[PDB]
């Protein structure tokens, strides 16, 4: 896995590039997927330039004469299994080159060695074959460039013509060739002997290697690509091509000509990501711009409203953003031109690049700095690529631009700053606007009758509509969601409950949002698409919002605007209809729509204004997805925009669905009457309606931008009309037919149970004479509102079976629990056998069956102490595992009790905070479990309120007592599936003897995720559910994220047992497991273990207050308080008397199903039936996609090895067989070694041991010392404890330092160096991540979110990046050089001080929750000055030592950075 | 290698038939391409009527009601990747 990119800063062709590409290609090989065969890759490539004479030599052997001018070659992947294929492959190339009148020299069989390929990689093999294309029309290059272009995109539309399959062009061009395949990164010089040869030399080189998720290899679909070379992952595809679909119909230019009708489809099928977005390139540079200005239009930079760019840049940013939808996610992205060399970064920055410049005019970049042999005493520069940067090599004159350079050079073509000035806003023309023409108030009984219309209750204005508008932020609920599903309920759903949102499992990092929310941007922009080949000032000339949402007075001056030619359309049908309306409706204005954007209209406005008594409203969600569905189908898209007005629009899950549906702006006009409605009778207090009016629109967006950072996207442009949405019971036709991309696994009701619903309310709103709003239960338990799933009988039956210790209790429990009316998706499944019934006394026994049952981890911060060691005691008692969830453990709780009952847990998390991971906290577990996303609240962080963290917790998770704790959303230690396997190596090797568990959550496209996460030596799955619980959580996250556990456990199971990979992972779930038989069809499913929760809860006491977010629990369950505590009732017998009859339950089944044991029925689909509700309601949900039986074959249908699975030997091996006096005397060592970037983790294996032997603290600081010199690799001293010192002569990759638990690294350049240490990079991205203790010493610059979540740890660097001290909660950390911007974000505790020459820290640090200023007390002086000499004393630095000569006047350079929390709680206080 | 059909010439349905086409079916193993696996063919095929009264017991134990008129059953591959 990784990109790379060699190049020749002179522009002189030399084999030392492709040499030196070919010995970087050969070091990757510990990235990638390694597997038992050693044969097998999944995709290698290299992109060179084309040796002429070669070819040359070629053609002159076979007899015709070498042409004057350049050569052309094309790569071509034949058909291999038939003969007319390939015939027919060449005639049509034939006939379709000749077209044009070039001449053809002839065919060439590339030599190939078949020997070093595996079987799977071979069944697919396409014949490879290159044809020989010269010019002899005297044109130019680049019109021959152009022709050659025309000609591969008509041979390829002429070949799909036919369906002719298994054709690929890899390459056809005068200037590069691209070998690429399917085996291994090391053996590309094996397979293809070509490049060998003497006289491939070339002037540029571009080389990747890929990871990918399945085991099924296609060759067409291996990089790099022509003219792109891509690292990292994109986010936003399903919208991108949709609106390409849109641009399409405009576009056109007069290089191509008449020809451009044949690049109409320019994004075909069958491609990736990577991709659709290399044609988009490739098309817009064949057109007239350059790679740079193709890279910063597609790819843009964060455009801030800070004063840390000149405006020129700013202008450029703002055109570039307006003519084009960002491609967001993470890229690293090495791209070609004919003329330039561009790698570049994305907007967050989230890749590694790292480049170096040598004496001999050549520049190496790529995602590791040790992958080249090269001696510093050749070196000129090194350095890394910021968020947006880009560096560029032009080979025409030789040059090499840097970032500033760049932008300077490309803001100077056109006049980009009076271009802009064309924009207009709409603040301006709302001011403008007269305060005239406001109409009166709705009527109290239209409103409410309107509302009753909806389904809106009261508790939907007192719940989550008050606090909006009263706080500026949005409800918090803490419990999860006992609610039916959408279809299954009885009651008024409304439509925008089907659809379940999106998030990101380990392929993608979730954007964090309440630090970053300088790169996310809401703009909106009308009348904005038209031609993108385009270059003029009529392009930025547009209308531009600050947010797609509007309130009423914004709507009328934005009505104003448009004026004389906007088209309203009605969106209401006649009751009276009959039984086909709705669907004629529909018909009617979508067929008005068209009718009216044709007759010159360009702004369209679908209203439900017209609302009575005998016209029902169209749900607005239907409305926009038909009429923009059959816009982007009539190549009218491209013309209009697509105002909503819509009377329902409520909750900030309303305007998501809208606007992901395609909608422009949403006007939501019956919340502003409902809130005014509320100011008028004194409700609010004193505060104006303006006021309430902000807060409301505040909180809207807010809630906005966290729903789209759950996905990963930043801007909103590009994630309109993507429909990143699932619905879950709407019928395949209808989501198929008006929705863009949705997938519907089980269809459900079509438009007549949408009519029928929607004309009941209506009738029973209009026809009945209502008074006032039903109270509603949604949130809340209520004997009028819906059905639940914990109700209060339930619960006291269980805790009476519980506690009297009674199982016939426990079955009349049951019996009440399995007879209600259906409510999730395993209600309608049903067992049947066909054998006979054996008895009781024959099936497993009660114990082997209770060790398969675990409990979820539930943190400490949540729960109370008491109750989590009574949870961690009662399953220990049993012989299961416990959890202990984030938010770490006691130290003093590792040791068995006099009782014998011993408080430790069986699982450790590994949480997104690292709140408390340690080496000790990992080296006292028997299995380990990584934490993805929880199933309560998917692609988010858990929260802590400021007042539930006592001095205790803040003991434990090393905080500040009274500060609020919000985890962070992404991992910042997992970006791809490439980290998680360096992660899952780290966890595997700092413990030696324990397992390692992924926990994910359960969605469509959760297959290939288990498939991949599966390659990364991981043996234990879980997947968890939407009902999960929770500790505190938004209310929209709660309810309407997630999916029903039976969908993804049925597609984990088929896909791993699809891939042959079953037989290695075992299968966990969880998530409103309650009875004996949700366990046995759970088996039957697919799983081996089962997780309860808060069934366990119920058990302890807790009766479903759902209060545990204020701290006032009344048993005392989930509380802090000492008032409280001191009234829990909990008791580890009834947790063990709960687990003995849940599991005598499935005995039970089991002895009257015909089995005796529970491996007999694992998998075994065929057990189970669907019966449906009846024939009264008509609901289409087939359940069959959930049913299918994969057969395995030879393999078995559950987990069949013994242990975990080892992983390869790093260098620690051979420490541990050379420091035996250290653990047998205990004596002092001194070792030296050699390091190379193919080592991961040196230096954790011996840390596990030293723990193990003396402990954290029990060596004395440089008891072991080690001295590496070379790039060392990644995860470098990773968990360290104190008496371990290493020092690195050289540089490290990334993650060094991560989990510093008390040692100490040392890192410094060589001593023959010739560089400057404090300009340039010697330390990667994300150094310090969670460390409680120890020392590190740099002398260069970091990369970027240095020392993130940093908590006891101190560190002396001679520069950072950006987002460094991101969330910080505790050390020192001292930074000699420049910072980014967003410095400081997050940070709640410590201290830092920046040295400043420029006098530029106020404009690059977030001064948000903390204060800078200037050094003014001699106590912080010492502690300033004995740090730097101790950096001078371990690295020996230059800047440093000339910073302590010249103290005096130096000392007044510095600025003192401390938090806000921390002014009454420092010691000696800061001011005089 | 071999085509074949059986037909009751009065025209009425019966198990006899379909019994006989398997059982004529089971004996042409001599024309065809003998393998040194004993798995691998080349293809085979049967083509019969509807069996009204298997799928509308099937229905009705899914829990619909059984149609007065005949049914439509079709067959697909589907991919498997
Ligand atoms: C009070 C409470 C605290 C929780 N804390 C965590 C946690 O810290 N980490 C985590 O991964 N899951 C946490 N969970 C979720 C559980 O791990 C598990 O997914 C959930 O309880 C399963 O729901 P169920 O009991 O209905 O089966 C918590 C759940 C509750 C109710
Ligand atoms: S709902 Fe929560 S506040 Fe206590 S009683 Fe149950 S754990």
């Amino acid at each position: 896995c990784g990109v790379g990119f060699i190049a020749a800063i002179d522009g002189k062709p030399r084999r030392s590039v492709v040499e030196k590409g070919i010995e970087a290609l050969k070091a990757v090989w510990h990235r990638g997927a390694v597997d038992a065969d050693g044969k097998t890759g999944d995709g290698a490539g290299i992109h060179v330039a084309v040796p002429q004479k070669f070819f040359k030599d070629h053609v002159k052997v076979i007899g015709h004469r070498a042409p004057d001018n350049k050569l052309a070659v094309g790569q071509v992947f034949l058909p291999r299994i038939s003969l007319d294929a390939q015939e027919a492959c060449r005639c049509i190339v034939e006939t379709e080159i000749l077209a044009f009148g070039y001449y053809i020299y002839g065919w060439r069989q590339v030599p190939i060695n078949v020997d070093i390929i595996g079987e799977k990689a071979n069944a697919t093999r396409p014949e490879i074959e290159q044809i020989i294309v010269g010019n002899n029309k005297g044109v130019s290059d680049e019109q021959f460039e152009l022709d050659l272009y025309i000609i591969r995109r008509r041979i390829e539309k002429a070949v799909k013509g036919e369906q002719i399959n298994d054709f690929y062009i890899c390459s056809l061009s005068a200037r590069s060739i691209i070998y690429k395949g399917m085996f291994l990164a090391e053996q590309l010089t094996t397979f293809y002997p070509d490049l060998l040869d003497e006289r491939f030399e070339s002037d540029f080189a571009i080389y990747h290697q890929r990871y990918s998720t399945n085991t099924f290899p296609t060759w067409p679909l291996a990089q790099p690509f022509r003219m792109l070379a891509h690292n990292g992952e994109i986010n936003t595809v399903k919208g991108n091509v949709n609106w390409m679909k849109a641009h399409e119909t405009r576009m056109e230019h007069p290089a191509f000509g008449t020809h451009m009708q044949d690049l109409k489809p320019v994004i075909g099928v069958g491609l990736s990501d990577s991709g659709s977005l290399d044609t988009v390139f490739e098309v817009m540079v064949r057109a007239g711009r350059t790679a740079p200005m193709v890279k910063m239009m597609l790819v843009p930079q964060a455009l801030t409203s800070s004063q840390t760019t000149p405006d020129n840049h700013k202008a450029l940013i703002q055109y570039c953003n307006s003519v084009m939808e960002p491609w967001d996610g993470p890229a690293a992205l090495a791209m070609t031109d004919g003329r330039w060399v561009v790698g570049g970064m994305d907007r967050n920055g989230l890749r590694p690049m790292r480049y170096t410049i040598t004496t001999d005019g050549l520049i190496i970049g790529g995602s590791e700095t040790g992958m080249v042999k090269i001696d510093e005493t050749q070196v000129i520069e090194k350095g890394r690529l910021g968020p947006g940067e880009m560096i560029a090599v032009d080979l025409q004159s030789g040059k090499l631009y840097r970032d500033r350079e760049l932008k300077d050079h490309l803001a100077t073509l056109k006049p980009w700053d009076k271009w802009v000035q064309n924009t207009t806003h709409l603040d301006e023309l709302v001011k403008t606007a007269s305060l005239k023409g406001e109409p009166s108030d709705m009527d109290k009984a239209e409103l409410r009758r309107r509302q009753q219309a909806f389904g809106l209750t009261m508790e939907d204005m007192e719940l989550i509509l008050h606090p909006m508008v009263e706080d500026g932020k949005e409800a918090i609920g803490s419990m999860g969601d006992d609610s039916p599903i959408a279809v299954l309920s009885d009651k008024y759903r409304g439509l925008h409950h089907f659809f379940r949102q999106n998030f990101s499992q380990v392929t993608n990092p979730p954007i964090d949002s309440l630090r970053e929310r300088r790169v996310m941007s809401l703009k909106t922009r009308l009348g904005n698409l038209g031609n993108i080949l385009d270059e003029d000032e009529t392009q930025t000339r547009l209308l531009q919002l600050e947010s797609p949402v509007l309130t009423t007075a914004e709507f009328r001056a934005m009505r104003d605007y448009m004026g004389d030619t906007a088209a309203e359309i009605d969106a209401t049908f006649p009751v009276d209809g009959g039984p086909e309306a709705l669907r004629d409706a529909l018909r009617r204005i979508r067929q008005e729509t068209e009718d009216a954007v044709r007759g010159g209209a360009t702004h369209v406005i679908l209203t439900d204004e017209a609302m009575g008594p005998a016209r029902a409203a169209i749900p607005a969600i239907l409305a926009t997805g038909a009429v923009h569905t059959h816009l982007i189908r009539s190549n009218l898209r491209t013309f209009t925009s697509l105002n909503v007005r819509t009377a329902e629009g409520l909750d900030t899950h309303y305007f998501a669905v809208l606007i992901g549906v395609g909608a422009t702006t949403v006007n939501a006009y019956l919340a502003q009457e409902a809130i005014a409605e509320r100011h008028r009778r004194g409700l609010f207090g004193s505060m104006p309606l303006e006021k309430g009016m902000a807060n409301y629109k505040k909180a809207i967006d807010d809630g906005l931008l966290k729903i789209m950072s759950k996905m990963g996207i930043s801007v909103i442009s590009s994630y309109r009309g993507g429909g990143n949405f699932e619905a879950i019971g709407l019928s395949r036709a209808l989501v198929a037919e008006h929705f863009p991309a949705m997938v519907s696994r089980i269809s459900g009701i079509g438009l007549n149970g949408i009519q029928k619903k929607v004309l009941e309310q209506h009738a029973t709103a209009y026809n009945e004479e209502v008074v006032a709003l039903p109270v509603g239960g949604f949130y809340r338990f209520r004997k009028s509102g819906d059905r639940h799933g914990w109700e209060g009988g339930v619960i006291h039956t269980l805790q009476q079976a519980v506690t009297n210790d009674s199982y016939t209790t426990f079955k009349k429990y049951s019996e009440q629990v399995n007879k209600r009316p259906p409510m999730q998706l395993r209600d309608l499944l049903e067992l049947r056998s066909t054998k006979a019934p054996v008895p009781v006394d024959e099936v497993e026994s009660i114990t082997a069956i209770r060790k398969r049952f675990i409990t979820p981890g539930m943190s400490m911060g949540a729960l109370s102490p008491e109750a989590h060691g009574t949870l961690n005691v009662a399953m220990n008692r049993i012989g299961a595992k416990s959890d202990s969830g984030e938010g770490g453990e006691d130290p003093a709780r590792f040791r068995p009790d006099k009782n014998g009952d011993n408080w430790n847990s069986a699982i450790k998390q590994v949480a997104s905070g690292r709140f408390g991971v340690t080496a000790e906290y990992l080296n006292q577990c028997r299995e380990l479990e990584i934490k993805v996303a929880q199933g309560a609240k998917p692609g988010e962080g858990g929260q802590l309120p400021g007042f539930k963290v006592t001095e205790m917790i803040a003991r434990l998770r090393h905080s500040t007592p009274g500060v609020m704790l919000i985890s962070p959303p992404p991992h910042h230690d997992i970006y791809s599936i490439e980290d998680l396997a360096q992660l899952i190596y780290d966890l595997k090797q700092i413990n030696p003897d324990a397992k390692v568990t992924v926990k994910l959550v359960s969605r469509s496209g959760i297959g290939t995720i288990a498939a991949g996460v599966a390659k990364a030596n991981a043996d234990i799955i879980l997947i968890s559910g939407n009902s999960g619980g929770t500790g505190a959580s938004p209310q929209t996250s709660i309810k309407f994220a997630g999916l029903p556990w039976e969908m993804g456990l049925s597609e984990v199971h088929q896909v791993l047992t699809l891939n042959r990979l079953r037989h290695r992972v075992r299968l966990r779930t969880d998530g409103g497991l309650k009875t004996g038989r949700d366990i046995v069809i759970a088996a039957m499913l697919g799983a081996e273990e089962f997780g309860i929760g808060t069934a366990s809860l119920i058990a302890m006491g807790c009766i479903m207050v759902r209060q545990c977010h204020s701290n006032t629990c009344p048993v005392g369950v989930c509380v802090q308080d000492d008032k409280l505590r001191q009234k829990f009732v909990g008791t580890p017998e009834k947790v063990v008397n709960l687990f003995t009859f849940l599991a005598e339950e499935v005995r039970e089944i089991l002895a009257g199903l015909g089995f005796r044991s529970l491996n007999e029925v694992i998998g075994r689909t065929d057990l189970l039936h669907q019966v449906s509700r009846g024939a009264e309601h008509l609901d289409d949900l087939d359940l069959n996609p959930r049913l299918a039986q994969v057969d395995p074959g030879e393999n078995a249908r559950y987990c069949t090895l013994q242990g975990r699975n080892e992983v390869p030997d790093t260098l620690d091996a051979r420490i541990v067989a050379d420091a035996r006096p250290l653990f047998e005397e205990g004596e002092k060592m001194q070792l030296a070694y050699n390091a190379r970037n193919t080592q991961r983790a040196i230096g954790t294996r011996l840390s596990s041991m030293v723990t193990r032997k003396f402990g954290m603290f029990g060596l004395q600081p440089g008891h072991i010392t080690i001295r590496l010199r070379g790039t060392a690799g990644q995860s470098l001293g990773a968990f360290a404890v104190q008496g371990i010192k290493l020092e690195v002569m050289g540089d490290a990759n990334d993650y060094v330092g991560k989990g510093l638990s008390g040692g100490t690294i040392v890192v410094r350049p060589t001593t023959s160096s010739p560089l400057e240490t404090n300009k340039n990079t010697i330390i990667g991205n994300t150094v310090l991540y969670g460390a409680t203790a120890g020392k590190l010493f740099a002398a260069g610059q970091a990369g970027e979110r240095f020392a993130v979540r940093n908590s006891g740890a101190t560190v002396v660097v001679e520069g950072c990046g950006s987002n460094g001290c991101e969330y910080m909660t505790g050390g020192t950390a001292v930074i000699l050089g420049r910072v980014g911007d967003n410095f400081a974000a997050g940070m709640t505790g410590g201290m830092a001080y920046v040295y400043d020459l420029d006098d530029s820290l106020p404009l690059y640090i977030n001064d948000e929750s903390v204060i800078f200023q200037r050094i003014e007390v001699g106590h912080y002086e010492s502690q300033l000055k004995h740090l730097i000499e101790e950096h001078v004393t371990e690295t020996q630095s230059r800047f440093a030592a000339e910073i302590l000569n010249d103290w005096a006047r130096e000392v007044t350079k510095f600025w003192q950075v401390v938090p806000k929390e921390m002014l009454n709680r420092l010691e000696v206080p800061v001011h005089l």
